[PDB]
Formats: C-alpha cells, structure tokens, sequence
C-alpha cells in the first residue's frame, strides 16, 4: 500500500518481514543515536566548502559542520545512502571522481546531532533543501578555513591540531 517517498526507514526482521515502519518526519523515534551520512566536499586543491555562519537562533556552540549531510534509507548500506545523496547533488554517484572515509563523527570530540560518518568527496556541488543538518555552508579557501577554526569557532585545541596535522602533515 504505497511506494517510494522522501526517504523512509523500513525495519525488517531479516528476510522481508517488516517489523516496523518509521518515517524521518515521524517524531515517534528518538533522534540522538541514529545513523547519518556526513562528508566534506573539497576540490581544485584549495576549494573547501563548509558552513561559516554562526547560529543566532539556537544557543549552542560547535567546532565545525560537514558539507554534505543526509539520512540513510532504511539503514544497512552507508554506501547506497551517500551514493544517492552525491547523485542528487551532481550525479557524482561516488564512483566517478573519488571518495574516502576521512573518519567518524559521533563519540564526543565532534559533538553532533546523531551518529554520522565523515567521508571526503572530491567535487564542488551545492547541497539541497536540508536546514536540519546543514542548509549549506560556503566555499572558503585553505587559509580562511584554518584561519577561521583558529580564530574562534570552537574548532581549536586538539581539534584544530588534529586537522592541521592530518591535512597539511601526513601523520
């Protein structure tokens, strides 16, 4: 009774016995330790796209926010999820340019809304209607990026050093 839709989460036993049908819009679930797909979009060896604007509405600081962040359909294959996202943004299909899991944001050092992964995709495409996770940051440079996190964006200390040594240095 129905069909596809704006992303849906179907819970099935193992074969094809859907135990429960949870919707992304449905608040029935408790969003906190859910699964999410996050990634940083960079290209041209210098074009780093990431949110810079400060949240005047909300009342909670943060280190940094990824570029492309969405939800995982059903929940089982992170590749399929991220793929659909990268395909809808620029039909990249995460199999034309080059992508690699930079890390995983969730534990605490990152502090996000839920358990999301971090993948580095080589490209320069704008996001879509998503003002919940990240409406879409801006395209800054390497000097401005490091200069921002160092200035005062709650992305300093071990956090900044970790990225500075990971990006610049190879250790």
């Amino acid at each position: 009774m129905g069909g596809v839709s704006d992303e849906r989460l179907d819970l099935v036993n193992e074969r094809d016995e859907v135990v429960g049908q949870i919707l992304r819009t449905d608040p029935a679930l408790r969003w906190e330790r859910v699964r999410v797909v996050n990634a940083f979009l960079r290209n041209s060896q210098g074009q780093l796209w990431i949110p810079r604007r400060s949240p005047s509405k909300s009342l909670f600081p943060n280190a940094l926010d990824v570029s492309v962040g969405g939800a995982v359909q059903s929940g089982e294959t992170y590749e399929e999820a991220f793929r659909r996202e990268a395909r809808e943004e620029l039909n990249v299909e995460i199999d034309a340019l080059s992508w690699r899991p930079l890390a995983s944001f969730s534990p605490f050092q990152t502090t996000l809304s839920s358990f999301m992964c971090v993948y580095e995709l080589r490209s320069d495409a704008t996001p879509i209607f998503n003002p919940n996770d990240i409406s879409g940051g801006e395209w800054l440079t390497p000097e401005h990026l490091l200069a921002r996190i160092a200035a005062g964006e709650a992305a300093k200390g071990d956090l900044a050093e970790l990225v500075r040594r990971c990006y610049r240095e190879e250790e």
